[PDB]
């Protein structure tokens, strides 16, 4: 849990889920990425290669990392680590044991969108920052 993003990871038996809910636009502005989530990721599924061993033991395979998608990957010096395709191409990558595909997300909601409204002020102290500036 952070202050912009909620990560969420649920790992069964057979499939790993990795799920982040933000109220934004979720991948910077469209298919873009700030380095603190990738940081989190990396550190979480790092961390459940070490806890859950026996369920990452699959056949290592060549993928493509397609949008919106993470995979665990043994090194040359049989070192596990983990990159995310938060680029906007498809990322070639080998000796991939996982790919989990990442979801990401977005009465409290029909209260949010008026609310917002109304609080007019951004407009406003943004013309009071383009006014100073004399």
């Amino acid at each position: 849990m952070t202050r912009s993003c909620y990560v969420e990871l649920i790992a069964s038996d057979q499939d790993v889920a990795v799920s982040l809910r933000t109220p934004f636009e979720i991948l910077n502005e469209r298919e873009y990425l700030f380095d603190t989530y990738r940081e989190s990721i990396e550190k979480l599924l790092a961390e459940i290669m070490f806890d859950k061993v026996n369920i990452i033991n699959q056949t290592t395979t060549d993928c493509f990392l397609r949008t919106r998608r993470s995979c665990i990957r043994m090194t040359t010096d049989n070192k596990m680590i983990v990159k995310v395709n938060a680029t906007s191409r498809q990322i070639r990558l080998e000796n991939v044991k996982l790919v989990v595909k990442i979801k990401y997300e977005n009465t409290i909601k029909t209260i949010k969108n008026r609310l917002m409204t109304s609080l007019t002020f951004i407009e406003a102290f943004g013309n009071l920052s383009q006014q100073i500036k004399e």
